[PDB]
């Protein structure tokens, strides 16, 4: 408990990168996109898509699925140790997967579907989804999950896994998702209590309305939510299927649920106007409600009208998924791997922030680095607060593009160097 909290330069984060984890392809051609990873009780879950000449998660063939272990090797510092390594039976198909680690074992989510665009012209009934869970020695088994057993709290007519990962509470996982109806059944009043300039076009009440519209059908709005699975031994499934609260609607984007700290925080990415972290700590389950942060510091790049910290009401989609990992409660700490850019995905820096103000941070490499997605979890080792990031990197415009996993401690002092 006692590690930098105060503004201050040049921190030590004692950063080093793994090499021995994620795979190198002998394809050149072959791009390593989309990194997933979450952490709990000392065991992760890694997954990655492999595309060919294309960096685009449906543009697969192939979706692995690690599992692994946090272990001391007295190096003063964690590692991680690979168990086992699966490609998804159902690769091919696969539109999105989210990870969970429970207990000691991984469990992987995917949605599978014949229709590429199953998202802006099918329903979730046309489609299948399945967990995927093996261990170090168990060999990997997968199961359909029975959503026509399935009770929603709304007239949903489609729905993904989307997200960084997931959790698991007891006998029931919480995977977070993202929700498709075809009516506008929303409310903003945040949005509408905006002091902006009124577009000539649309009203205010409009914008905000219309933004939350998939921009490939405009008829379907994307709406985030969460999945309740409760099981026994991937028998007598129920499943529940909430919706996220109304209070700070944003458009439906990939988001996470991760144990932490007794709480369970939430994070959504922001893709649409509102380009300050969306991110909070879950007071009701139903409705799915996460209170909301007020951050005014941290943002993401994006290209169009919605940039790095852009603030009014817009239709607007576009962002960068940006995990953060909480550090202290009392103190309202995160760390997080952030770009630092306007516009461009680029330049990561692993930042330790406040709600309102930043502490410090640090370029994760002295080179321009292109990086287009981060993920960050954060764990107790020997006594001291430790990270794990994923950066969805493309260093090499020659070579063959590979994400890149960097381990760090939060400095117990601030200032050295
Ligand atoms: C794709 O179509 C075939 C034939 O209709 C079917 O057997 C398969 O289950 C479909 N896949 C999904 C995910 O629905
Ligand atoms: C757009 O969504 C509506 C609502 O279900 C659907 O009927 C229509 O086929 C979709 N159009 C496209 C091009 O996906
Ligand atoms: C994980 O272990 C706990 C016991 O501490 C148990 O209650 C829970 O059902 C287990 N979850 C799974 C998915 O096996
Ligand atoms: C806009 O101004 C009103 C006061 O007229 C204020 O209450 C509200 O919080 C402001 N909007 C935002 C988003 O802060
Ligand atoms: C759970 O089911 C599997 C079969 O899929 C079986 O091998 C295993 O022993 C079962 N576990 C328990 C605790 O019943
Ligand atoms: C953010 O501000 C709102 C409005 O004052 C408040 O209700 C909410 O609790 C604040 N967020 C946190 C994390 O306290
Ligand atoms: C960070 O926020 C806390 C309130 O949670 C505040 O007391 C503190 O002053 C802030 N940090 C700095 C460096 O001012």
């Amino acid at each position: 408990k006692i590690f930098c909290k105060s503004v201050s330069k040049d921190p030590d984060f004692r950063l080093k990168q793994i090499d021995y984890v994620i795979p190198v392809q002998q394809d050149r051609s072959i791009c390593m996109n989309n990194p997933l990873l979450d952490i709990s009780d000392g065991f992760f879950t890694y997954i990655h898509y492999e595309g060919i000449n294309s960096c685009k998660k449906s543009d697969s063939f192939k979706v692995l699925l690690s599992h692994g272990e946090i272990v001391d090797r007295g190096d003063y510092r964690p590692s991680l140790y690979l168990l086992s390594s699966h490609y998804h039976p159902y690769s091919m198909q696969v539109i999105n997967c989210v990870p969970v680690t429970c207990n000691q074992s991984s469990f992987v989510f995917c949605h599978i579907s014949n229709n590429t665009k199953t998202l802006d012209n099918s329903d979730y009934s046309s489609d299948e989804y399945y967990i995927t869970y093996f261990n170090g020695i168990d060999r990997p088994k997968t199961k359909k999950i029975p959503i026509n057993n399935m009770t929603a709290d709304n007239r949903y007519i489609h729905f993904t896994f989307s997200g960084g990962g997931g959790v698991c509470l007891g006998e029931e996982f919480i995977i977070p998702v993202t929700t498709v109806i075809n009516t506008d059944v929303f409310t903003h009043d945040y949005c509408e209590s905006f002091n902006c300039s009124v577009q000539t076009g649309k009203s205010l009440k409009e914008i905000c309305s219309e933004s939350l519209r998939s921009p490939t059908n405009s008829s379907r709005y994307n709406l985030n939510g969460i999945m309740i699975i409760s099981q026994n031994n991937m028998t007598d499934f129920k499943i529940q299927l909430n919706g996220i609260t109304y209070n700070k609607l944003s458009f439906g984007s990939p988001g996470r649920l991760s144990k932490t700290l007794g709480q369970v925080l939430y994070y959504q990415s922001s893709m649409s106007w509102d380009t300050y972290l969306k991110a909070g700590f879950v007071e009701k389950w139903k409705p799915f409600t996460p209170n909301w942060m007020n951050n005014t510091v941290i943002s993401r790049p994006n290209q169009g009208n919605c940039p790095r910290y852009h603030k009014c009401p817009e239709i607007c989609y576009g962002g960068t998924y940006n995990d953060i990992a909480p550090l202290d409660l009392g103190k309202d700490m995160y760390v997080s791997v952030i770009l630092d850019s306007d516009q461009l995905a680029e330049n990561p820096e692993i930042t330790v922030f406040n709600s309102t103000t930043i502490l410090y941070k640090e370029r994760v490499s002295k080179d321009e680095l292109n990086t287009r997605s981060t993920t960050t979890s954060c764990f107790l080792f020997l006594d001291e607060p430790w990270c794990i990031s994923v950066l969805e990197t493309n260093r090499f415009n020659g070579k063959s593009i590979r994400p890149e996993i960097y381990s760090y401690k939060i400095p117990k002092y601030c200032g050295t160097k």
